[PDB]
């Protein structure tokens, strides 16, 4: 028969960068690091990434998700 399914389009693919210094201002909320450490994450890892999101969760949580990568770092 018919599978029909046909769309998607313009993803948020691969981490936003962000340069060091600077941008260093207040924005990790508790209820976040709630939200995410709740989830099974480490609340510095929710900072880290909630930094690097910018005081995002939806991309937060995808950055603790995916925080450990194939790299020492």
């Amino acid at each position: 028969g018919s599978s029909g399914s046909s769309g998607s389009r313009q993803a948020p693919i691969a981490n936003a960068a962000v340069l060091p210094q600077s941008q260093g201002r207040v924005a990790a909320s508790e209820e976040q690091i709630q939200k995410l450490v709740a989830m099974g994450f480490d609340r510095t890892q929710v900072e880290v990434a909630l930094a690097a999101a910018d005081d995002d969760l939806t991309v937060a949580v995808e950055i603790l998700m995916s925080q450990s990568g194939p790299s020492s770092g």
